[PDB]
């Protein structure tokens, strides 16, 4: 038994971001180019995926956390975490 | 245990693909700006990653479906999946 | 108990990598628009995640091996890979 993660990139910089799933909870460091800090995300997940995509002058992150059979997304959309509106089926 | 998914995002949407494998199959919801729905992929795996890039009027999507020591590549270019030529070894 | 594997693509091509956790060693598979060759990557991990950027001409690859509670990353910078300064906490 290992923690999960998932990673994306965005940037001219790059910024890196790193989830890691461990004891049932989902946290969140972060590369600005010169060190690594802990980011705002906390959600419950025992697996984790994420995506991500730059537009404007936001990064936006999909991070789809799943325990069991329930997985939520989460969504970072420049300036704060909310739940999306993913199901996994209609 | 947990079921095992795998995101990726293309477009000037933009738009979203998740995979998620659960009972030894993977199925994939598609986000269009609009609503999520199911797409046509579904394969066997219980572990699945993902990966994509837009060039031409085509999404390309690569799956990568794992179960036990096998994983297949399925390839999505545009309008149909086939199997890819991934193998992990020579 | 199935292989977990990792997934990136980029370039005018594209090039893909994917990387698999079996046996506690992670290994890489390259394709370059013709076939599949082994990597150099090898290193210790029961799971892994993936990302990269392409600037310049060299693809940078970070990928994140974890093995119990531990996240080692490896950096690739267009011709070598090192671990990087990535710890899953301060
Ligand atoms: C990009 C979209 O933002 C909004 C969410 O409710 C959707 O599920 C999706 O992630
Ligand atoms: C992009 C390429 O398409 C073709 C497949 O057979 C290869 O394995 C690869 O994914
Ligand atoms: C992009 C950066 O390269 C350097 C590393 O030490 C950092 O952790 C990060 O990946
Ligand atoms: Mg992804
Ligand atoms: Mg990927
Ligand atoms: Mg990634």
């Amino acid at each position: 038994s290992s923690v999960q993660t998932a990673a994306t990139s965005w940037g001219t910089v790059p910024s890196i971001a790193v989830y890691t799933a461990n004891n049932g909870k989902i946290t969140e460091r972060c590369w600005d180019g010169k060190g690594w800090y802990t980011g705002a995300f906390n959600e419950p997940g025992d697996n984790v995926s994420v995506t991500s995509w730059l537009v404007g002058s936001a990064i936006h992150i999909r991070v789809y956390a799943s325990t069991g059979t329930t997985t939520t997304e989460w969504c970072w959309d420049g300036n704060g975490w909310t739940k999306g509106a993913y199901t996994a089926t209609n």
